[PDB]
């Protein structure tokens, strides 16, 4: 008896993860990018960065923030992809020079491009990724493609 | 006898497969929500997008397998504004006072549990507002059914 | 025992709240992008392409461009179709070999929905396939752009 109830339990769990898998890649086509253990997903516009960290933040997630050159080209991919540069979670708002993450630890990767950040105009304290992978400091007020990870 | 032993091994081997499933979809189900859903409860709010006229909006809904969205209290409401807000668009909810003038119900017949009516509404304006449209500040005006507000449907 | 039977029974309350909370999360996923006809899920990008990166983009995602193989799944990728008001690619062409559609395995049709007429390889250069919004089939020149709908 108890050996028919969980070979029907492995039926139901087998079942699952295989309804599970092909979920998964339903959902992130074609707005999302899974590397590792995070997932980034576009919302397919544009906004001011506050706008775009509250829309992040709200969602249970934070804006993208890649850790690694992995994570980055995973991000790339979503941008080209959507042809327009996308806001990172990082600023150097607090301490000009300085860029951190949201929780206010310094950066642990970074992949800027040539001669960034350069905060021109003395007013750039968010970064955006380009189509090439490429960080570049920008002024948070810009409009940019909204990219979260969860 | 000790055939237990074998099928202890399976459940130990279920828990650590269940317990993959339910981490791995709590991720998911917060990025599927990104950035047209909405939760609250056991409830889920998901907009298409775009604007229609209701009967083309209910039977989207319908087909979807869910029904357009049919706020039962105050923190669904704010749920459901919470996307309208978003989308910037007025959407439209599921009941109609179609069958009895000034009687709104939920596509099921049953007369409504909540309400949050803008003041003086619903008025039926020019006799023919039969349908119900909430605002990007949560409130609810009866509307021409053959207008076009945004699709949110309830799952 | 009984303790394991506690423990199974425990483990199914779970493993059944997690069936109904997939079902749900499954209905929401394909709202309104998606369709979902026996083991298999339709779900468009929702913009165009040429075929060759349509392709691309669904076997990157772990999938396939569409490709009914009855009237059931033609009538399901229809409602998608209509929905966006756009002709979709399928994943079938006739490339390596003129007159005979094949799916990207190499196998033959085992269903087709061709519109009077068709394919009739209009200037000797159609080896690709679209589906209109009256669900019917045409082949099309690979180097138009249709709609993008992938199959998983
Ligand atoms: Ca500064
Ligand atoms: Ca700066
Ligand atoms: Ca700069
Ligand atoms: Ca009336
Ligand atoms: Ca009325
Ligand atoms: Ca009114
Ligand atoms: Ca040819
Ligand atoms: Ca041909
Ligand atoms: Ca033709």
């Amino acid at each position: 008896s108890l050996r028919q109830q969980v070979e029907a339990l492995q039926g139901q769990v087998q079942h699952l993860q295989a309804a599970f898998s092909q979920y998964k890649k339903v959902e992130l086509f074609p707005n999302g990018q899974s590397v590792g253990e995070k997932i980034f997903k576009t919302a397919g516009f544009v906004k001011p960065f506050t706008e775009a960290q509250l829309l992040c933040t709200q969602a249970g997630g934070q804006l993208a923030s890649p850790r690694s050159a992995a994570e980055n080209a995973a991000l790339q991919q979503l941008v080209v992809a959507k042809n327009e540069a996308a806001f990172l979670s990082m600023t150097d708002s607090k301490t000009e020079g300085k860029f951190t993450y949201p929780t206010g630890e310094s950066l642990v990767y970074s992949n800027w491009a040539p001669g960034e950040p350069n905060d021109d105009g003395g007013s750039e304290d968010c970064v955006e990724i380009f189509t090439n992978g490429k960080w570049n400091d920008r002024a948070c007020g810009e409009k940019r493609l909204v990219v979260c990870e969860f």
